[PDB]
């Protein structure tokens, strides 16, 4: 194996698990074994909670500025090690090195940096009731938080969950996806090197059974989960049933991109291609239902296909590549099944549609960038999240029609519109039932911008000032300065 | 029956249920039948959701000030009808008319009044990213919210759940406790009279199975529940597993009141009595573990018992009464079982301890105000919420000991201290793991003050500005004003 | 006279001044004497301050909700008396009854209503420093505030200054313009009837020398002034030099309206006419420099002139009138001098340009709606605020040129653009140096929206949540719970 | 001279003035000439404004995080150079090296660090008006700001004024006191080294005439001033009269320290000594009216005198010194004049009272730590700020008396109480008319805590989130998405 045996990270050090079990992580471009990874046992999760409880006490007793400085040092280390971490993330995920060098660590560190600076701005309120009595609130740490990661943006997710948790004075136990377990360990080392106390960021490893141990643990105050809707429902159920934990969930989507007849069509085609094929289509917010107004449909499709034909499919370790394999064979099987469904249900295959098996591609999990035209709302590929590089193009006649069809889903993660018109841009966005909305762009997720789902695409939010506040619990304190008037007299 | 046949309230009118089933509500002071009440079916809940969806559209399309004015009119009607509603609430709950006339409707209307004024102050954010792009957020209504009530403060709970929901532009379907189904229908009539559109406040009736219909319904965006911890775990589980609803939960407690050696002991005894015997002990925030420092224990207990002996136990319809029956026979059986447990495990009975069965008391559910001394942390009466008039007095030696023992519970609703010392008052409160904290007072819950539980006593909060914010969902809108730089070039 | 002798309003009643001096107010449509008005002396201002100090104590001692309810009662009275107050305001100002019935009292009451609801939401902060110490802030009333009014919106200005001051717990002494002294006394009667304590809203009367008495008085904590830039500089100077008062200033402008080549030209012409001729041109925020892109200049001008020709100039007491006289002979002389200047410097007269003196118009102060074309940036009519019905139309070629020329002024009150393009609308507004910015509309000033000037057009803001915050002063309280470590040991 | 010829700092470099004039700065411990400093001319101030305008454009066009990183680098440099800057500040001010090494740069950098992290959290609002229209606000930089410093905390004041100004995207032109001109130049170098663009922090030098050039300059948007009340009144007057600048002022005080009969008397004596003799008494917030309740007066005075006798008066360059000379001969003359007044008016001299003239002290400006007892409210030393090491002790009988006498002043900067009682601590502080209030401590000014004066002790605030917001101006933007309804039709 490339990276050897990897283990748990508890109490400021790498540590042997006590399960007697390991799992494998692979390079999905080559099938090379990257590491054997020890799986945490229930005892290990218990120990990680005890460790986090102890570290949280020391961390929360520091001043807000002491925490700020330590997180700022972690940011420095992430910037310094960006390229090395990007190489590891590329190996583990299959995403192109051109992506992991520019996006994954950059934006992960961006959010740690943002919350490092805001760690001093967490304030309660004060309000008088009368001259003799007033109320103040404290925003106290929750305690020990759990984060459960997905495999498409492993280190970015670890950063985005741990940053507001740590900035607010919590500890976090993080479990990466078993598909991509490696970079979370590097973040744990960096937090320790930056000065984070032992236990404040612990990493446990394993499959969903280890995630369930975290969701059920009575010593954990909050769970933050990124993954599929079916798993999210199990997590929220168990986290609530076990000990009434606070919950945040980010759960995938079938987000609509609406290209109006007064769109800039070059802009629209660029957006649609980014919104469907970045990270080989494995992005929760991807704009996978592309609604295009009839009058510009043919011109728009011509532009999309010309851009899709120029995608540089290749080895993700090659800097010239901008589209690589999917992250697993299970991914490839599911995506190819959806492509079969689209063909069977009468969608028109306009580009791609098959696994690449020539030369080195045969050793990886490569599916061509795929575009279906003449799609209908009742098709499986239109109704269900594919989580791969499959664009569905749907025509519409009127603005009201596009909005109604865009909203006719139980998903609600993202939405976007392309139009040059001032009124249409805002009025359409205001009617779309999604938490993350883009006008004349797609995909950017600034640290300042709260992101999360409507409907079954999630609960709660990440990023922005509001998310830092949601990693605290409110204590209201009423001070009575006057005589307590007896109620029983 | 006193009040006749009572039904559902859907789409601005009373309406027949379709379950084929009814349940009875009684006067717990006399056993008189107050009403036969129709139970909602699954199809009735569906109809209530469709009605709420329609009303929510009209309500949200109004301006914030239009909603504010209508809620202010509802406040006027609640003030005008205070005494008539207080009589109804006294009949249904058994709480003294002296309480329901001064507290239940007054404070329910107080919170509607507060949120009416704040309905115009729900604001998103704006933040620039660069000259070419900026973000704004919208705080949009969730849609249809569900509220599930408890029987100890029926109309107050209905007011506190519906006020922020309606002010933020939502509709609410409310289910009162089957023990106290009557006053919620009066609130629904009042909202309609005040100008609330049909469907914006609907009432369904029934036992826990009807509450579960609401928690599972895919058309409901949020559930707010008041009740016991074990029911709350079931609700949060089903609400999350069904459709990833947002959840607020207020779940009872075993709140500590710490009387220090430098407390004003008259103040402390007054607080302890209020904190244990108001509403015949049926208050979630009651200070039912009374910790008293050894040096003042005997003097404190003497003062407590002198006040307990002056409690005016009697018919709740008599204005001179300040302590009446419990709300049901099941409540009485549970409370009497706890008294049996306390005696068996060795707690010293200092006052009360038995059912009152002389003269008219035999026809009601009356338990004497009960005080146990020499309690231990391991006793069932100290570990478990009794939800009746049973005070447990525990001695301690040191401040560190009192704080450790106060925190050694999975509950976390309220806490309080009595001390004349500036440093001790705040330093102790800051270390107590509870959401609702009182210094030299107990029990007041101003509209401005967020209230809710730590640990297993709750999720989320009620009241205060922050609670209005959590009856909206955040939509982030990024506006790109410049060229979209192609990612696939 | 129509309304008789009018006096001061101090300590909850009308009261004789002690200056020995009076001044007259006239109806600018007819020259009829409306009232003889007593002028306040320095000793009267002292008495008003002592009265305000006493009333402020009672008012601030009330709860926030008590103040909220009283302000809401004042709103009810203003709505009930809207038409009678509108008639008075039309007589005193000369503005059409169609305006005063729909705008002046409606929007004055709108802002009192908004702040009434927010009076309960004034909150300080709390922030911990370390376990042993924390800070909270109080937002305390300033004390006695002064408001100085202008004659174009007399009762609206009185409402907008007094509403945040009173909601925050202050008293206010208000001096209306000597041109329009009457409606402020009616507002003072209404506040008293609504339950405002004696002294909380006092009215003094007189010219600028009485305004200076308020600005200099050592017992006044803050001055809010509406008026011309040159008077404002005198007020802010004296307010600061006398006792370091806080200051809010709203000072008029020369606001640009930019009509782009992709504007809806019917929309643009409607906006331009409203933005220049409402209230006979006597609006501080009027868009009196109308920049029009060359390609649409002729078509835009044709539409403007067609609308100007349909303005209904007439008696302001007739409901069919939508354009009446100016508020005084001094105003007319100034406006006519500007028209003379524009003609001399070469501006092309397109409409209007002279006093109306036929039939009844001869008895009033009427100037025709006037439009100049082919204007230059160096013209006096383009550089200087006219405060009358005189539109200056300026052609431009490029967007960069329009923005540069729009910004090339020491004014900075308002600005606006007309364009159908999403990018242009926001990018242009973000570059315009004005506090009040409109896209595809003009003139609306919602209670939620902070309004005020950049550069020499003002200091501070009115309306919105932030303005309520600036009618309080911050007290920071640090609580030390631990040992004070000696600095001199 | 020790440091040679020092000059202006404009456009990223040291620069020759064009006045032909210099002034001298001295070491007040020895009379050694530290530097000749060039005085800025009017042309130099004009050039500094043009430079600041250009640098502000580049600085504001950066992202908030780019500004944050550059300010964070400035903090690193200040930490690295703390001891060297502390030595310079000790030479220029006369304050003990034990103070300048621990306080002046530490807390100056603390505030830059705080605002560096908050530079990303400056947000406007968004609020809907109706489906067809919404408002958003921008918080835009003011532009070029001016800061005018005092000599008691030269580099700390430069940091505290420049930090929120720069974090919010402004440039600042700073003029240090001519008594202490040196360390502001070092801060300017550090900002440049950290990456601040040329012109964003410029330093001009000279006496009050140069300060007046800044206050009058039409290109400056805001003035922030620290100094005496008489000068503050001139600054606010001229800043308002010239161009309606925004103004912040911090202006000295006569702050009361109230020692109650239930104070910890050792704590109280420690506080009183710190609050009167730190920085040789040259602190604006010093607690120079020490009110002591009669029952503890003698015990309190005995403790104060014992601590005063242990003050280590000596050379400020000696690390063992904790009390050095005053900053100038003019200071010494004024302080000795006040001491003469106290003696003449009958105050009892309890400690100190004279200049130290033995050995090396004769070459410095040394006044002994001085305590007066049996003071009265009508004494000059009690009514007027001395700005030197002169404590006035006043006895009182009742709590109401102490509060009334504490408030009977036109000052209102700080106040504090010493008491062990919870109720008394808060109820007294809530009644004291001062912006900066301390319970059982004195003098700490955390970055999170807004600080400034009531009454004639100031306008506006420094520090806290609120001050960052006051270095922006609000632009409200109304977007109309629907049809503009013609007003003239
Ligand atoms: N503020 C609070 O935290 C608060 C106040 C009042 C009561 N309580 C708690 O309520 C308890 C009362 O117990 P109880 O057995 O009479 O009532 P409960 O807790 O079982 O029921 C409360 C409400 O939930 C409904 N319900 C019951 N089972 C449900 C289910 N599975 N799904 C959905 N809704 C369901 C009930 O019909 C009722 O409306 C007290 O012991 C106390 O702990 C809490
Ligand atoms: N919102 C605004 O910015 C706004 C709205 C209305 C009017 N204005 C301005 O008001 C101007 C009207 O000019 P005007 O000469 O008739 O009135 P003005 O500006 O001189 O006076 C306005 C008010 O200030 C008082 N006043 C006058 N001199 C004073 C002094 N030295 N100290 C204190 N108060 C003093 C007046 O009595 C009156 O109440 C218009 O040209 C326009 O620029 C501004």
């Amino acid at each position: 194996s490339v990276y050897g045996l990897q283990r748990l990270y508890i109490a400021g050090a790498h540590a042997d698990a006590t399960s007697g079990k390991t799992f494998d992580t692979f390079d999905p471009a080559t099938g090379e074994l990257l590491a054997r990874v020890q799986q945490a046992s229930a005892d290990d999760v218990d120990r990680a909670v005890a460790s986090a409880r102890e570290g949280q006490r020391e961390w929360a007793a520091m001043t807000a500025m002491q925490r700020s400085r330590i997180l700022r040092r972690a940011v420095e280390l992430l910037r310094e090690r960006n390229d090395a971490l990007a190489e590891l993330e590329m190996r583990d995920t299959g995403k192109p090195i051109a992506e992991t060098r520019a996006v994954d660590i950059v934006t992960g560190a961006d959010v740690i940096e943002y919350y490092a600076g805001l760690a001093t701005a967490i304030e309660g309120l004060q309000v008088p009731l009368r001259p003799e009595s007033f109320v103040y609130t404290r925003r106290e740490p929750l305690g020990v938080c759990a984060g459960i990661g997905a495999w498409n943006y492993p280190i970015q997710i670890a950063c985005w969950k741990s940053a507001p948790a740590l900035a607010a004075g919590n500890a976090m136990i993080f479990k990466p996806s078993e598909v991509t377990p490696l970079s979370a360990l590097k973040l744990a080392e960096i937090y320790t090197e930056a000065g984070v106390p032992a236990g404040v960021f612990n990493v446990v490893q394993g499959d969903g059974s280890v995630g369930a141990l975290l969701s059920a643990h009575p010593g954990i105050a909050k769970v933050s989960f990124t993954g599929g809707v079916e798993t999210g429902k199990k997590v929220m159920s168990l986290a609530g049933a076990s000990s009434l934990k606070e919950v945040t969930m980010e759960l995938g989507g079938k987000s609509p991109l609406i290209v109006f007849d007064d769109a800039d069509l070059d802009r629209a085609a660029d957006i649609a291609v980014t919104a469907n094929f970045f990270s080989a289509g494995q992005v929760c917010t991807n704009g996978t239902r592309v609604f295009v107004q009839q009058a510009v449909k043919d011109a728009f499709v011509e532009r999309v296909l010309a851009r899709v034909a120029r995608i540089r499919v290749g080895k993700p370790s090659d800097s010239d590549t901008n589209f690589g394999p999917l992250a697993s064979a299970a991914q490839l099987d599911k995506v190819l099944g959806y492509i079969d469904s689209g063909k069977a249900e009468g969608a028109k295959l306009l580009a791609g549609g098959a696994r690449l098996v020539n030369d080195h591609f045969a050793s990886g999990q490569y599916v061509a960038p795929t575009v279906f035209g003449d799609c209908r709302d009742d098709m499986r590929i239109v109704r269900e999240e594919i989580f791969g590089p499959v664009m569905s193009i749907l025509s519409f006649e009127t603005e009201d029609e596009a909005i109604a069809r865009a909203n006719a889903t139980d998903y609600g993660l993202a939405a976007g519109v392309v139009t040059e018109n001032l009124s249409r841009a805002h009025r359409a966005i205001h009617r779309l039932e999604a938490g993350i909305c883009w006008i004349n762009t797609w995909g950017e997720s600034p640290a300042e911008m709260p992101v999360g789902g409507y409907k079954q695409s999630g609960v709660g939010r990440e990023n922005g000032i509001t998310t830092l506040e949601h990693y605290t619990r409110i204590k209201s304190v009423q001070v009575e300065l006057g005589r307590y008037q007896p109620v029983f007299g």
